[PDB]
């Protein structure tokens, strides 16, 4: 529960360590 930009921020971390790297670019073009 906090702000779009933030919440994409905490989703976008997590993963692994190279994983949010293409994550916060390839999710757009394929979700």
């Amino acid at each position: 529960s906090v702000s779009e930009i933030q919440l994409m921020h905490n989703l976008g971390k997590h993963l692994n360590s190279m994983e949010r790297v293409e994550w916060l670019r390839k999710k757009l073009q394929d979700v």
